[PDB]
């Protein structure tokens, strides 16, 4: 039932990755560049440990455990997914803010 | 199914329209936004927000079921459907940066 | 799970229109837009291939022919629903830096 905490977990981390991302894109805005940066870095972090549970789930599954479907697990792997996704578009968002403020 | 919908398979529908809908007002905002169209991006973003809320009641209803015991069957258009809320909440979330991003650009040249 | 081949099939192609889009998003950074339009072609030829399976799975289930659930599954699916919305953002980046040069 342990793996059954596998949706909180990365619900939460994924979130805190999600919000880390944001933040840099809010930091970059407003030309805290070095702000941007450790905030994006604390990003890759978080959604490093949201990837430990996603792999043991896909894995679990691989290895023949059978896993109970539920709306709340789906649910969470949509955090991660769409937390990867906000991640990699708020990097394009930060390297754009950056070209903007190399003209004036 | 096309043969029998059953009440819970209404969820997925429901998600759809509302979550689509809140995709659509996102994505006119930046098109409004584009066009330097400032009043009208705001205006559809709140939309946006609008339809998101829409659809997160039957979200809330649908995570407390399960909560409650209550079993849901799970198919691939529901999975579609959480796909479909979760994607109108990101698109909503990066339009909003496109948007500021287009207030920029006009704000300098 | 022979069925179960189509997750897999899902997870490639969205993953592979994802990186083509990414690609496009670069070019068009550098100034490349011949290289930007080029890998959105590609971005769009491989979205269609896992669109394709996706429309299937939904129209088969709807027939009432019921497709086991899996992880891999729910996986492939986020796979491509975040390809989709990261090729239509990422044309809103390239459109930006189109935008950018323009001007000056
Ligand atoms: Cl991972
Ligand atoms: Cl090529
Ligand atoms: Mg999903
Ligand atoms: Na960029
Ligand atoms: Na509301
Ligand atoms: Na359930
Ligand atoms: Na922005
Ligand atoms: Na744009």
């Amino acid at each position: 039932t342990t793996a059954e905490q596998i949706p909180f977990q990365l619900i939460l981390n994924s979130g805190n990755a999600r919000s880390f991302a944001m933040e840099a894109l809010q930091f970059a805005k407003q030309g805290k560049m070095a702000e941007a940066d450790e905030a994006m870095v604390k990003a890759k972090e978080a959604i490093n440990e949201a990837h430990h549970f996603q792999t043991e789930l896909i894995q679990s599954e691989a290895r023949g455990e059978k896993t109970e479907i539920s709306v709340l697990l789906i649910h969470a792997q949509d955090h991660l997914m769409n937390a990867i996704t906000v991640k990699e578009l708020a990097a394009e968002f930060i390297d754009l803010y950056k070209k903007l403020e190399a003209k004036g």
